[PDB]
């Protein structure tokens, strides 16, 4: 069993560390050159590692650098990320232009 531990972080930092596939049963790290799922950092905000997850372009595209928001994970295990103010709590839906 595992609950949602939710904690407010700070999303510091895009990383890229390069990446090997477990079918290559490597004894050694060998990088398999690169790869387009961009990492973002999330850094406690008690102090601590920062926790770097890998994820797609179009998740990256979904968050923000800075924006200090609620960290939805079980362990080790990233659920997701909520953002305090989400871009349609901005982008609202009564415009002048």
């Amino acid at each position: 069993m595992a609950p949602l531990q939710q904690k407010q972080v700070v999303v510091s930092n895009k990383r890229e560390k390069p990446v090997n596939d477990r079918r290559s049963r490597q004894q050694e790290v060998s990088p398999a050159g690169t790869s387009m799922r961009y990492e973002a950092s999330f850094k406690p905000l008690n102090g601590g590692l920062e926790k770097t997850f890998r994820l797609q372009a179009q998740q990256y595209h979904a968050l923000t650098v800075g924006d200090q928001g609620t960290l939805s994970y079980k362990g080790t295990r990233f659920v997701g990320f909520v953002s305090r103010t989400p871009d349609n709590e901005l982008e609202h839906h009564h415009h002048h232009h």
